[PDB]
């Protein structure tokens, strides 16, 4: 028993991480056969992040401008949405089987964070439903990625690119794409309204009673109706017959009906823990899934 | 920014964990060079569990007893305190630069929680007072190891033996001596009384500090003497000399002395949180070293 925040072991994205250095600017890069992917924020200095003509600043530059370190020669350099991908010289002998994918908001991965293509520590972030991530990222940590490990192949869903002044983080998927509103111009931004994944509070009531921890049960069901509105009043997510679906394997291995579970949320929500924790905790948490709780569990 | 329980990279152990099954028992083991160390508990049956003779039970074990699969013959076997040491007619051509500690209480350590010799996710944990860990780990986990990495050298401390009925987890050094009272035998075993770590409370609010939450912050300072009044009476460890040396370049980074941060931690103490939150918790934090702040922060 015990229930624990736990990354994916980092093993084969280790030996993906390089560095890429373009003028002053040092971030890392993701190294998958002859393909360093990294920001294409690398190619700007402080004055052009104003107001970034990308496609003018990167036909300025030429390979020799980009300097890339595996503990590689650049021979071709492009942009696809916010990633550079520069072209080596050298296929990685280290790349893993892999795919790339947009993951979907209330969803966790784990974050390889990096500083001069050496990785430093690892663990898990939930992508927020404002499209931010909470996580722990230094100046130079830029090109760290997000990763889960489905049987035996690296998905890679998110490259880190900045820092929102609120102190939440955000970046694209490994195609380029921003996750949420995001830009990568040095403009005011914004993260907009979050809300607490409910499915995943759930998830981690589950992963409680599973580990000996249930007080917070009571004899009361609800209707997914009228949990909805507890919800709302709280800023929680609706929860859906969907989430009460994905819920399914956590509801047998503990034999509580998802919305039993629902009824004993709504105590705490209106009520608090009246000094109790639940999993070493005093507040609701909602950064594990139903999967994770899943895996964890078996 | 941002403040996380970070796991060192576990990509140098990942490469050592093979699967040991004796019997009807199967655990992990930690193949370093020609030797995979383990529990010895390996070899006893529920039965002989009850009140064991180690020393009769291995007499008994022949080489070919012991299945090793990495993914390896035994011609050896012996037993070093409560670890086993087989063998092995190969060298693990995955080896790191490695070296066998015992920790000290309240220092932290990553844990590769495997099952089957496969890795399944890494996490932190500290050495408790009372010598226990608070990890996830299920049956088949024995054999997962703790370890720390400094510079290119991995330092495993810990090697997982059992879970105690307080759900609190035990086990030895990978030279086989246990953390604490414990043995491996079944019978009626329960931790010490545990304290809370002050030392790392004081550097979890110095990662608070810097990571933008100051409102514990106050004009007052204390004696070493006077704080340590008020940590007996919250079952906090006292606090020595020593430990604001160690505390020495946290104080330097914030600019806040050691003294200074005591009286904010008196206050905490003794008022509450008034239901505000510190790095996203509720409550006062003990599982961070000052040097995993610093290491986390630089």
């Amino acid at each position: 028993s015990g229930f624990r925040k736990m990354a994916f072991p980092s093993g084969k994205v280790e030996g993906c991480m390089v560095q890429v250095t373009c003028g002053t600017t040092t971030l890392n890069g993701l190294w998958l056969d002859d393909v360093v992917y990294c920001p294409r924020h690398v190619i700007c200095t402080s004055e052009d992040m104003l107001n970034p003509n990308y496609e003018d600043l990167l036909i300025r530059k030429s390979n020799h401008n980009f300097l890339v370190q595996a503990g590689l020669r650049v021979i071709g350099h492009s942009m696809q949405n916010c990633v550079l991908k520069l072209k080596v010289d050298t296929a990685n002998p280290k790349t893993p089987k892999y795919k790339f994918v947009r993951i979907q908001p209330g969803q966790t991965f784990s974050v390889l964070a990096c500083y001069n293509g050496s990785p430093s520590g690892v663990y898990q972030c939930a992508m927020r439903p404002n499209f931010t991530i909470k996580g722990s990222f230094l100046n130079g940590s830029c090109g760290s990625v997000g990763f889960n490990i489905d049987y035996d192949c690296v998905s890679f869903c998110y490259m880190h690119h900045m820092e929102l002044p609120t102190g939440v983080h955000a970046g694209t998927d490994l195609e380029g794409n921003f996750y949420g509103p995001f830009v990568d111009r040095q403009t005011a931004q914004a993260a907009g309204t979050d809300t607490t994944i409910t499915v995943n509070v759930l998830a981690w009531l589950y992963a409680a009673v599973i580990n000996g921890d249930r007080w917070f049960l009571n004899r009361f069901t609800t209707t997914l109706n009228d949990f909805n509105l507890v919800a709302m009043k709280y800023n929680y997510e609706p929860l859906t017959q969907d989430h009460v679906d994905i819920l399914g394997p956590l509801s047998a291995q503990t034999g509580i009906a998802v919305l039993d579970m629902c009824a004993s949320l709504k105590e705490l929500l209106q009520n608090g823990m009246n000094g109790r924790t639940i999993l070493g905790s005093a507040l609701l948490e909602d950064e594990f899934t139903p999967f994770d709780v899943v895996r964890q569990c078996s």
